[PDB]
């Protein structure tokens, strides 16, 4: 049951981390913050 | 507990799995750069 | 383990929150629904 959630946190952990880089540079070529 | 955690990731994969989407059709409908 | 897991769990609800909001203000930029 453990490793499971670890497993899973880890993974979410690696979409999240991507995403907030591809919204960072979707926030350049609109309008700079 | 665990059905907690359990459940508390899987509002996560869920959050994740819409935000990835949004995320993909802007990257689209934007495009420039 | 534990307060490592559910430290992670929060990690991860922080940025999701944080990338909801970015992602919809972005929406609101673009004209996009």
């Amino acid at each position: 049951r453990m490793k499971q959630l670890e497993d899973k946190v880890e993974e979410l952990l690696s979409k999240a981390y991507h995403l907030e880089n591809e919204v960072a540079r979707l926030k350049k070529l609109v309008g700079e913050r």
